[PDB]
């Protein structure tokens, strides 16, 4: 059980003289000031790590390199003393040989959980779910990805269960739909992975950039039409008002799955970036309820 509060952390562009060091050494410190500016010192047990971006065809200006989550947890780990690393992994480039060598890199470094996800849309080794169970002594915390208003995700999160995950690690999440799904999951089945519950802080730029709008997209599916309307709602608020609806959301997801007996992480995220008004609506958060 990882029982953590696990804050994501994008790897810098890499594209510049420095490969991005010392950027990532300003992102892991402005992590602590934002912490301590909102009383959370000291409470992220783990930093999530993607190792794969989601590309968006219809961005005009292509994304940049970004550093290898390895190279990036090598800058940042002697910053973020006594925080332990999680991360999303592909596999597809990696046969099993090559995926127990990586394992180990990621193990030795002091990573405790990896997820392993697929390339971007744009883009064309082990299939994530078959690598689930492979060397588990290594990482052993190993984590697929929940997005519970997924059409069949019932029987495709059952599936990734049986093949070794151990914990799920959901879409952000906009909609108390994670409660409905983890009640029908725990009266179906007997799997009960820890769930690692993502919420992620909105600001005023999505309302130009929809960013977020587009990561949690899926047309047709009202569920996720829904959560669309609430991230767009939440954007155009002040900064108070957005506050506390994050919050009571919060508490209905919490309050949803208190009692469903699965073991919870909280998975912050700052899609737009680490900041003080998305460290006060964690804090805030986290003062309801923290693992």
């Amino acid at each position: 059980t990882l029982n953590t509060i696990a804050l994501e952390l994008v790897p810098p562009n890499s594209d510049g003289p420095d490969g991005g060091r010392e950027q990532a050494v300003e992102d892991a410190r402005k992590v602590l000031r934002c912490a301590a500016e909102t009383g959370l010192a000291g409470r992220i047990g783990h930093v999530m790590i993607p190792g794969m971006i989601e590309e968006d065809p219809d961005r005009p200006i292509p994304m940049k390199p970004k550093m290898d989550v390895l190279d990036f947890w090598t800058i940042i780990r002697p910053e973020l003393p006594g925080i332990r690393g999680l991360c999303t992994q592909v596999t597809a480039f990696l046969d099993e040989p090559a995926l127990r060598r990586r394992l180990g890199d990621l193990s030795a470094a002091g990573f405790d959980g990896i997820a392993f996800v697929g390339v971007p849309r744009t883009m064309n080794g082990v299939a994530p779910t078959d690598a689930l169970s492979m060397f588990a002594d290594l990482v052993p915390n190993r984590g697929a990805i929940l997005i519970p208003t997924r059409d069949g995700e019932q029987g495709r999160f059952e599936f990734k269960c049986e093949r070794g995950a151990t914990y799920g690690m959901t879409q952000l999440l906009y909609s108390d739909a994670i409660v409905g799904f983890l009640r029908e999951f725990a009266r179906r089945t007997d799997h009960r992975p820890e769930i690692l519950l993502s919420f992620g802080f909105v600001p005023k730029l999505e309302a130009k950039v929809g960013l977020i709008n587009w990561l949690i997209q899926d047309p047709g599916n009202p569920a996720v039409a829904a959560e669309q309307e609430f991230v767009r709602r939440l954007a155009g608020l002040e900064p108070a008002d957005k506050r506390k609806l994050m919050v009571d959301l919060y508490k209905r997801v919490i309050d949803g799955v208190a009692d469903l007996g699965f073991p919870l992480s909280v998975h912050l995220e700052a899609t737009y970036g680490v900041s003080v008004p998305a460290f006060e609506t964690f804090a805030e958060m986290l003062a309801y309820w923290s693992p």
